[PDB]
Formats: C-alpha cells, structure tokens, sequence
C-alpha cells in the first residue's frame, strides 16, 4: 500500500499556473499581461545596472561563502529598518525593531506565520478580499485562519472605506490584520494618508496586530512617500510586524531577497520575540542566500550606486504611469465605449480592468493575451509595439 | 495587552550558538572545530575555483532575474537525479523521479515534512541517536513526531546494527525512516554496503518509507562510492525521499544550495505527488534563489567545469583524510593513553571524540578551543598548524 497513492492533485496556481500556459502557447504575437515582472520599453526584464555593478564588486571580492547568521547580512536589516521607517526614527533610536533577510517577501510572510502559529495566541489573519492569492495559502500553512474583509467598490473603481470600516468590525483584540503598505494587489487602489490615520487610530482601539506587507516600496510616488502610511501605524503601535520585498524594486525577482521586521514595545521584549523568530527560521531553511541580499546592501551602503539605483526605479516608475494613459488613450481610439479613466488613479504595476472571468478566457483562446482570471493586468507589461492589438483584443470583447 | 509580551526566549542552537561565542571571543589562539565547514591548509574557508569561473560566466551571461518555476531550474534538477542514481538509471528513464530545488537541504528537509505532514497519513519519523540536531526541530516544526532508533556503540565506537534492527522492528507500516546517505552526522560510521541492502530488504517488508539525508555526497569514498547505499533502496523501492545539499561539497553555504527529489511507483503517481510538493513550496518561500543552483548546474553542465569541481573535492576529502592519521598520531606524541585509533576507521568531516561534556566545556572555556557539546570535532577545521595547541588542550583534559 503505497504512502503517496492517496493524494489529491493540486489545483494549479492562478498566478503561475498562467505563465506556463502561457511559455506553450506556439502563437504568435501573444502578448504576458499575468505574473507581476516589469518589463521595459523593449519587451525584456533587465538587470539593473547598479544590480550589475554590484555583483561585479561582489565577485572580485568575496573571499568565502561561509554560512550567513539565522538573521542574514546585519547591515542590509539596518539599511532596510531606514527605508520603512526614516533615517532618524524613533522605532531606531530606542532599539525596538529587529529585522531578518529571509528569501523573499513570500518567505518572510511565511516566518512571521510560523512565528505567530507558535509562539502567540493568534487564531486569525485579516486579509483584503481581493488580495494576492498567495495570502492566504501562506497563513493556511501555519495552521492559521484567515478571514476577508471588504476593500475594493467595483462600482465606482475607488476603495470603499465605510464597507471596510463595518466589515473589520467582528476583528478582535489580538487578531492579525493584514495592510498592503501601497500598491495595492490587485486594484492599485491605496488609503490616502487621512485614511491611514484614521486606521491606525481604530487599530489601536481595537488591539489589532498590523502585519503589513511591502513589496512595491518606490512604485506608488516614491521611497519615503510610499511608506507614510506605515510610519503612521509605527507612530501609534507598541507591535507591529513588517513583511517587505526587493524583488520588484531592484528587479531581484530570482534571488529571493526580503525581511521579516518585528517591532515590540521595548529593546528587551523585541530581543526576546525575535528569538523565537530566529527558531522558526532555522527550523525552515536555517539561513538565507546571501547573494541577492549582498547585492541590496551594497547598493544601499555606496552613496554613488544607491544614486544609480534610485533612478532606475524612478525610470520604471515613470514608465508604468506612462503606459497607464497610453492604454486608455489607445482604448478611446480602438473604440471603447466604457469609460476607463479609473486606470489613471490607480498606483503600481496592476489594475483591475473590471473585464468578467468569460471576457479574460475569450482575451487567452481568441487573441493571445493572458491575465489573470480576476481581470487584474500587469501595466508594466504593455509596450509601445504591443499596445495597439492589446487595445483591438479587449475592445473585441466588451 | 501586547501580544509579545510573554514569549519566552528560545534556547541558542547548539550549534550556531557556539559559532556566536566563537566569534565574539577575544582569544588570538581560538580554534573552531564546531560547525561543518572545510578550512583548507591555512586556515581560510574558501571559494572554489571551479565556483568562480561559474559566477563570473553568470556576471557576464545573465540578462534577466525573472523567478524561477516552483521547482528551479530544470537542468539542476536533472543533473541532481544523475548524481544520486547513476547515468543511466530506470527510476530516470520510467520517468518515476521528479526534483525540486530547494534553499539547502534543510529547506529540502522542511518541504518533505510538510508535504508529508499536509498530504499523507504519515504521523511519525525516526532518526538515528545521536542524528544532526536540527532533524528533530525540522520535522517537529511540521508537526510529525520523532522518534529514535539506535545507531551507535559507544564502547566499541562501531556501528550497533542489532540494536539498530531491534529498535526499528517498532517502526510501523508507513512510517518514514531517515538515514543519511553518508558520511553519517555525527559518528561518521556508515554502513556497509550489505548492511545498507539488508536495511533495503527489511525496508520493503515492513512497508517504511525511506528518507535519505545526503549532505557529504563524496567526501566519503567518492561520488559514485557514496551513494551505493541510497543506489540499493532504489532498486527495491517503490517511493522514497532524498533531501540532498550542496552546501559542503560545493562550499556554496551561504547561498543556499539543495533539492528535495521525490521517487514514486510510476510516473503519473509521482506527477501528482508532486503537485502537491510544489503547493507546499508556494506556501513557503514560492520560488528558491537562483544563483547558487545556477553555480552548480553550470559546472554539472560543463565538462572542463567538472574536471575541475571533482578534483578539488578529491583534494578536500583527501585533505581530511590526511588530519584524521595526523590527529591520531599527534595525540599519542602529545601524551595521550587512550587509543584514538577509531578516528581514523570514521568518514567526513566529523568524528565523536569521546569527550565528556564537562571535558568540551573545558575545552572552551580555558583553552578556547570549540566543539559541540555531545564531543563531536571537525576534522576539516584541524590544520598543520593549529593540530599540537588543540591536541595539547585536549590532553590536558583527559
Ligand atoms: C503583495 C505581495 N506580497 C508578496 C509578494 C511576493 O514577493 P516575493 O517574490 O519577494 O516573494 C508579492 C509579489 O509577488 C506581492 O504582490
Ligand atoms: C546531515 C545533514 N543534513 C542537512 C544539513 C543541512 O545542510 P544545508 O546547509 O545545505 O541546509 C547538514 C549540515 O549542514 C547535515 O549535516
């Protein structure tokens, strides 16, 4: 009697399970509007120069690969403490936020879960509906329940505040709640800062844990601007849980490169809760990769290669915006009768075009082009020398 | 009410904890014979040369960091199967294998567990006494209990195959049994190759599920020689799991090299397995760090690569070798009156001293010279130059 003949298949991913359609599709001039990479003007998804750079450094002077600490590179958990929080941060004076490398955004969601799972009281995490799908899987896997709240008014293509407000109303003292810390996954729809505010004030009344996860820090307006709601929560929370990603931000998709930051009220309790962090981990993968992490940190350490950096994000920041109002100008051309001026307000590499399950399978079957089954399109996918019979391809099916 | 408040600090590793004090210890003649790691004559822990032609073929070739499939990259994992069971194996060509890549093998550890603990009625696994001791926090954290077989004569410092056959004669039907594969952490006593096809017979009669630990695949014999015993279960074998890493016998520690590799009665069963495995990865870190697998699947890939890999791990195991006759011999002109001659019948990196725990506390503590707790020293930190300060310390304590 074999151990494996029961098992069930797994259904595919609605993400990834796309792209392999996608990589046996044999037609041409089809056309990736799924997975969230940004691409550029040219179709490719490129090395950074200062990604380049850096490993150059890094190959001429790496001596050893001798195993990284649990907790990985300390200078990129400091580098990444600035960017969250501000260099002159009150969370970074008094010692009250411990960070770790862990691989990737995903893998940092997954060490706070474990974390929590074991070492708390936490029964339930809070999660948008819609979010990134992968959410919920993470939590799930610590054992974890997950319940949604109300975010997105597909109605008028804005964030429906009071329908959020009501539905978090039964989360409890103790319970997880999860924020997009901007760019929010599907709909590019954010908080404004006076809804942040408000938020972080019902937060605190309530006793909720925020758990936000950062994986678009510079997408939205910029570095610091992108992070205001954020350092409104860490203005008003004892605790608080940060999950961040480099993988879109510095184009380090493949090399697995985030943090898990946990911040607690004081030095010595943030020093014991990350104890048992650091357990977790090396009850998981033990250490993390040191490669893409290295890299992160060199550019942010170097004044001149950080200045590099930082414009190339801004380089593909712009482009993006770009594309958002080529896309409903070509729209308008190719003969739209819907109105799709919502897509200009909303931030990021992702809109949710408000296309139905049955228009985005005629988009695949008919015409090539593949989004995801929501209707959530990557923008940062669309070209000049795609746009057009993009453009034609939805018009043929509205 | 914080949420933090009464986490209790966990307890430091036994082994990273003592790389911590290592570190932070003033002592100009330290010596560090705790975790596994290769030092080369001179005391340096260095990078292949073999590794780093890989890196800068990669520096100049990689035009994109796009993420990796679920399961890595599909020459690694194919190269892996060659590795473990032969060129022209038919677990290969019947198609009944299929390999994840994973974050070392502790991350190929942790996604057996959970795949196991998510998908399957396993409910326990036994490990060998003593065994690494992470293998009881991994497989604990995904909620499997553990249980131990014996495995050692400490009096004769040999393996006790009868009491290891009575102990697992309590294994069930459908329990996982771990061996490592070899070079067995920490003891350094393999079996034989008819102890290992007795183990395969017993195997396929009592209905266990073997799952294979191969961290040290050619520091024992060689690369082939090394995996005869996992080549014998293979043959009998339905299913199996083998957890491997490249951590140790490529020096890519740090960048988190392994795969998890899972065999099935047929191709259609393992494909639906396997399913089921990468689901376990999506919940985890999504997608494993490309550069070190990238390393490895060049120099797999490249036969002057190769050449060059496999004589600098026959310089390593050699290298060993040579300090476990130096060690032995040193101790005796050093004043010792036991008989440390069972050093020399052990393979890899580690053997079991003997000492006691207060003798390693010792140790440590007045001469600065670090081993684990349990006395197991690595043979790979012992130099020309630092073998007659550490063998004076160790005699001093006897
Ligand atoms: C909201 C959100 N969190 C986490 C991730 C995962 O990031 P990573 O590839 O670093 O694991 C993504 C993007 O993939 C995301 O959109
Ligand atoms: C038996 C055994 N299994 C697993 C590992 C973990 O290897 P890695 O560093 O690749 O996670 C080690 C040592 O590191 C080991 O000795």
């Amino acid at each position: 009697v074999g151990t494996f003949e029961n098992i069930t298949a797994a259904p595919a991913d609605p993400i990834l399970g796309l792209a392999d359609l996608f990589r046996a599709d044999e037609r041409p001039g089809k056309i990736n509007l799924g997975i969230g990479l940004y691409y550029d003007e040219t179709g490719k998804i490129p090395v950074l120069t200062s990604v380049k750079k850096a490993e150059q450094y890094l190959l001429e002077n790496e001596t050893t690969k001798l195993y990284l600490g649990i907790d990985g590179i300390p200078e990129f958990g400091r580098c990444t403490q600035e960017l969250l929080f501000g260099k002159g941060s009150a969370l970074i004076n008094d010692k009250r936020a411990r960070t770790a490398q862990t691989p990737g955004g995903s893998g940092a969601l997954r060490v706070a879960a474990d974390f929590l799972a074991k070492n708390t009281s936490v029964k339930r995490v809070w999660v948008s509906n819609p979010s990134w799908p992968n959410h919920k899987s993470v939590f799930n896997s610590a054992g974890l329940e997950v319940r949604e709240y109300a975010y997105y008014d597909a109605e008028n293509h804005t964030l429906d505040f009071d329908a959020l407000i009501n539905s978090l109303n039964e989360a409890q003292a103790g319970d997880v709640v999860l924020f997009h810390g901007c760019c929010h996954n599907p709909t590019g729809i954010d908080p404004t800062l006076e809804q942040w505010q408000t938020l972080a004030q019902l937060s605190v009344e309530k006793g909720w844990l925020p758990l936000f996860d950062f994986a678009y820090q510079g997408f939205a307006r910029g570095l610091e601007e992108d992070a205001e709601g954020l350092r409104a929560f860490a203005a008003m929370h004892k605790e608080l849980i940060v999950a961040s990603s480099y993988s879109k931000n510095f184009g380090l998709y493949n090399e697995r490169v985030g943090a898990c930051t946990l911040v607690a009220a004081d030095s010595e309790t943030v020093d014991r809760a990350f104890s048992q962090m650091k357990a977790a981990i090396r009850a998981n993968y033990s250490s993390p990769p040191a490669h893409g992490a290295s890299v992160v940190a060199t550019i942010l350490s170097n004044d001149a290669l950080r200045a590099i950096w930082e414009q190339e994000l801004t380089d593909m920041r712009q482009r993006i915006q770009r594309m958002r109002q080529l896309f409903v100008n070509t729209l308008q051309e190719k003969g739209a009768n819907r109105d799709f001026s919502f897509i200009i307000k909303q931030n990021g590499m992702f809109s949710f075009s408000g296309l139905t399950k049955e228009q985005v399978l005629r988009l695949r079957e008919e015409f090539g082009v593949y989004a995801v089954a929501s209707g959530r399109v990557n923008v940062a996918g669309m070209t000049p020398d795609n746009m057009a019979p993009l453009c034609e391809a939805i018009v043929a099916v509205l």
